[PDB]
C-alpha cells in the first residue's frame, strides 16, 4: 500500500512528507498530504525563471544586471564568482536553476518588479496559472525561514504540480522560453539524490529543488518514462521536530520518488 509506505518514510525520518503526481491517461493522482502547505524554499525558482521570461523579448537574457556585497545575502555559488562584472539575466535564469543561487532569484524577483521586492508579481504569476493556493512574501534568505504552519512562503504538492505541469508540459509559455526553461531544469546540479535517485537510468529526469530550515527538502520534477511518457512528481518534506537546525534528509525525497516510480513502471 503506497500511502503505508510513506508513513513508513515519515516515521523514519522523523518528517513530514507530501507527495503528487498528477493523473494522466492511465495513471490516477498520487497523492500523499498533497494539499497541505509546505514551505516553497528554492522551488518557486522554476516558476520564477518562467515568469521572467514570460514577461519580456528572448532577448532581454542578454541584458548585464549589475550588483555588489550587500547584495549577497543568501547561498549564492554562481553569483559570488561574478560579483566584479555583473551576470546577464541569462546567467541569473541558469544560476537560480541550476545551482540554486540565491542571490540569482532575489535579482530576478527585482527584474519582474513591482511590491515586495517582487514577490506580488511572483503570486501573481501563479495565480495566472489559475493556482490560487501558493503566496510568496519574502526574497531570500528570510523565505526559508517561515515556522512551521505559516502560510508566508507556501506552495503545496498539488499547487506546484499543475503549476510545473503548465510550464513544461503545457501551453503556459511559448515553445521557445518553454525550451529555455525546460534545458534548464535538465541541466541541473542540485537534484542527483532526490527524485532522481528514485527513477531508473533510463526514464528521463529534469528537476528544481529546494533546502531550508526544519529539515525542509522538496524536488519538483517532470520525468518521462522510456517511451517518453510524462509525468511530474512534486515532493516536499520538512522534519519540524527537530526544530530550526533540524537536518534536512534528501534520503527521505529519494525513498519516497523510489515508491512513485514502482507505481509508474
Ligand atoms: C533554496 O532552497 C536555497 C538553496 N537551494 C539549495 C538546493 O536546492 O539544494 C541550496 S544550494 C546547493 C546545496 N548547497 C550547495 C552549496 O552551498 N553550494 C555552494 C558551493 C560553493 C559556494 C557557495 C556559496 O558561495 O554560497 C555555495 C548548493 C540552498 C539551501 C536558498 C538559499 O536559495
Amino acid at each position: 500500500d503506497l500511502a503505508d509506505r510513506f508513513a513508513e518514510l515519515e516515521r523514519r525520518y522523523d518528517a513530514r512528507l507530501g507527495v503528487y503526481v498528477p493523473a494522466t491517461g492511465t495513471t490516477a493522482a498520487i497523492e500523499y498530504r498533497a494539499d497541505e502547505r509546505f514551505a516553497f524554499c528554492s522551488t518557486f525558482k522554476a516558476p520564477l525563471v518562467a515568469a521572467v521570461l514570460h514577461q519580456n523579448p528572448l532577448t532581454h537574457l542578454d541584458k548585464l544586471i549589475t550588483y555588489t556585497s550587500d547584495d549577497i545575502r543568501s547561498i549564492s555559488p554562481v553569483a559570488q564568482q561574478h560579483v566584479q562584472t555583473g551576470m546577464t539575466i541569462g546567467q541569473l535564469c541558469d544560476a537560480a536553476i541550476r545551482y540554486s543561487d540565491g542571490t540569482a532569484a532575489n535579482l530576478l524577483l527585482a527584474d519582474l518588479g513591482g511590491p515586495g521586492g517582487g514577490t506580488a508579481a511572483f503570486t501573481g504569476y501563479l495565480r495566472s496559472l489559475g493556482d490560487t493556493v501558493s503566496r510568496l512574501d519574502a526574497e531570500e534568505p528570510e523565505l526559508n525561514r517561515d515556522p512551521p504552519g505559516d502560510e508566508r512562503d507556501t506552495t503545496t504538492p498539488h499547487a506546484i504540480a499543475l503549476v510545473l505541469q503548465q510550464l513544461v508540459l503545457g501551453n503556459a509559455l511559448p515553445p521557445d522560453k518553454r525550451a529555455l526553461l525546460t534545458d534548464w531544469m535538465a541541466r541541473n546540479t542540485t537534484g542527483a539524490k532526490r527524485i532522481r535517485a528514485g527513477f531508473p537510468a533510463d526514464w528521463k529526469v529534469i528537476d528544481k529543488t529546494g533546502t531550508g530550515d526544519y529539515g525542509r527538502a522538496n524536488d519538483i520534477a517532470v520525468v518521462w518514462s522510456p517511451t517518453g511518457v510524462p509525468y511530474v512528481v512534486a515532493v516536499m518534506s520538512d522534519r519540524a521536530g527537530g526544530g530550526y537546525d533540524a537536518e534536512p534528509r534528501e534520503a527521505l525525497l529519494a525513498e519516497a520518488a523510489t515508491c512513485v516510480a514502482g507505481v509508474l513502471a
